[PDB]
């Protein structure tokens, strides 16, 4: 049986697959052809069907897992296409997490003799995150931050050490947002969540601009000016609000300039995509900051796929967390950010 | 000189006017005709021009202020129309607060010999709130809550006593949101704010539905079903998320169902207005709850004009605060909610 871990989210399915590379001569003979076919299918293709993608750059090579050497692969596809995944599977012990492990439990059992083991979405996140950081990203740091995020001429990606990783505030930006406080390897809690997450960005963007993909939404946002839609402190005060240390450039009301018909008529779709991204990102950062202060944690790590190929939101989070916390909180990021649940599910395999 | 207090916000101008009713015989003779004309204009009309409105139901009658008996009147108009207000004024000591006291300072001084005194937007809010509650709403309570907000068959407006009003968390929902912690009559701080406020509701609603007024937006929202646009916990899990006590009906991703083209094509403008209102209101409630927990305050009062003629958002806030705090926080509301800054400005008059 192949070694998979699967995180079925509200939007994306994430799959971690361990490919053994220490296959001896006798082991190759005893391989059933269907097992050889899936290993060849998975390792010889980087696109699967029309919507599956292997993130080749994330591969962990020559990892020792469960006493065997192999490569750890990272694969994703839309949850909407899980039926075709299951159908392909019908013509193994599956550790699965995420809400879809429950929602589609009966669907997975249409695969004969398949054993589905459901694991909690946030236990898997914690164990997966701690594992990937512990084994490193092929010798490089898994964790990074943006040094000197206040000054754009100096702001640059730099590695960050998590060898004593506690305590830690984990902000999981998926369809929505879950916020976790991790005090030890076995002591963590979901502090709260917010429903203004990646699905809000993509859903509002699609309604406002007609964009057809996450990447197109980000491409529109990179070209826009959010201040065409947003009402700033200086639009209300004429400048800074000195008394409470609010700079004139801070957003006082997101989309607040859209109450005027003449401004709605001159705003571009790119401006609206950027205002949607800025609105969602700032709100996540603000909620993360309040939770950090309440939990007495100064290390805030952001994960989930809202931030994949999304440097605008990462830099916005880095700069805002540092600015609004007066330098007391650090925004941290991880290279394998969308995949920790799928990895943690895979790690549950010896328990079955 | 007439006794005004004025709060010039990003969206609305709020004006409090004290009409003396103990005008003696000699005092009437010494009245300059222009002063008589403005008192008659203000008291004989409830609509001023095309956009000014006197909120007659809020009037405080037979109030003793600055040693005189009179009626306190509450008037509002869009900040966009302040030029016509100033122009009417050109063809007095003005205590003014809000951002527009700074932004339009030079405009007010086009009125000959007028003395403009700027006062801080949040000092005025605190002093105005404490004053109105102290004098009562013509003998009725100024403060109210929704009793038994968990059960709709029982949920009803009930008076609430603020005679020892400290400590208090004040949530000012205007264009944006300011959150204040009030520890004493002279000890208060702005804890934080959020830019997802009333202007976001109105701006997004206008973009999404084409509505032309705040009231039309609320009317559309009353007819919609936000779950057509929002992705719920049960859409992701198939039911409750038991492990972390998340009910199936909770919103996991606001507008998160709008990532699917077929759902964007079947959603109604009413559904989108309701999803906008629900999204903004829940986020305000969530931010208010985190601040309350951090400040160790269990009384949360919501003010600002986002909640005027907006019972949907008030009940949503009442129910959500009680549910998510497991009954530890009470949502409180005030009858004069949009006007406390304007009242507090008026109260600054003896200092000049
Ligand atoms: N190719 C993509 N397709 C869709 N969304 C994408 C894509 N790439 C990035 N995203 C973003 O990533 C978000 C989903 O992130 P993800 O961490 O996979 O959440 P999820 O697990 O599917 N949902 P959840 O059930 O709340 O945990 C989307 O809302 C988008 O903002
Ligand atoms: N007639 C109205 N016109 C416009 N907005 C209205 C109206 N009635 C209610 N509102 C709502 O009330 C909000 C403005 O509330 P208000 O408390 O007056 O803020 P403000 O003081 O003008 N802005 P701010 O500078 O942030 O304090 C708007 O964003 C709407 O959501
Ligand atoms: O966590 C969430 C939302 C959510 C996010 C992600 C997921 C992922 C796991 C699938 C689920 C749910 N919420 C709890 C707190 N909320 C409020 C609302 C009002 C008040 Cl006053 N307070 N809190 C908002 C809802
Ligand atoms: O108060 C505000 C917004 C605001 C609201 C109302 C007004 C009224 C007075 C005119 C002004 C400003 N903000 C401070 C905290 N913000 C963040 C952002 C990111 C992070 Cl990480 N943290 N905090 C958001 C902005
Ligand atoms: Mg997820
Ligand atoms: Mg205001």
């Amino acid at each position: 049986s192949p070694w998979f871990g699967m995180d079925i989210g509200g939007t994306l399915v994430k799959l971690s697959y361990f490919e053994p590379i220490d296959i001896t001569a006798e082991e190759e003979q005893e391989e059933v052809e269907s097992l050889k076919s899936i290993r060849k299918y998975l390792t010889s293709n980087v696109a699967y069907g029309s919507t599956g993608i292997r993130d080749v750059h994330l591969e962990l090579k020559d990892l020792t897992l469960f006493g065997r050497r192999g490569n750890l692969h990272f694969i994703r596809f839309p949850t909407q296409d899980l039926p075709t995944f299951i159908q392909m599977g019908r013509d193994t012990v599956l550790c699965a997490t995420g809400g879809g492990a429950y929602k589609f439990e009966k669907d997975f059992r249409t695969i004969g003799n398949l054993h589905l083991h459901k694991l909690d979405e946030l236990d898997c996140l914690v164990k997966g995150l701690l594992y990937i950081d512990s084994v490193s990203f092929n010798g490089q740091a898994e964790c990074y931050y943006f040094a000197n995020a206040s000054e754009p001429e100096r702001c640059q990606k730099m590695p960050f050490n998590l060898d004593d990783p506690y305590p830690l505030l984990v902000v999981n930006i998926g369809s929505g947002v879950s916020i976790l406080a991790v005090h030890s390897k076995d002591n963590y809690k979901r502090v709260t969540g917010t429903s203004l997450g990646g699905g809000t960005f993509l859903g509002l963007c699609s309604l406002l601009t007609g964009c057809e993909s996450f990447e197109e939404a980000l491409e529109m946002a990179s070209k826009g000016d959010s201040t065409q839609a947003d009402k700033l402190v200086r639009d209300i005060y004429g400048g800074d609000y000195e008394r409470f240390g609010l700079p004139g450039w801070a957003v006082a009301s997101s989309f607040g300039n859209m109450i005027y018909k003449e401004k709605r008529e001159s705003v571009s779709k790119e401006d609206l995509a950027r205002a949607t991204l800025v609105t969602i990102t700032n709100n996540i950062g603000s909620v993360a900051r309040m939770c950090a202060v309440n939990e007495k944690i100064n290390r805030v790590v952001f994960v989930g796929n809202f931030l994949r190929v999304n440097t605008l939101s990462m830099k916005l989070l880095a700069y805002a967390l540092d600015y609004w916390s007066k330098g007391q909180l650090k925004a941290l990021f991880l290279e394998h950010e969308g995949y920790f649940g799928a990895v943690g599910a895979l790690l549950g395999l010896p328990n079955f």
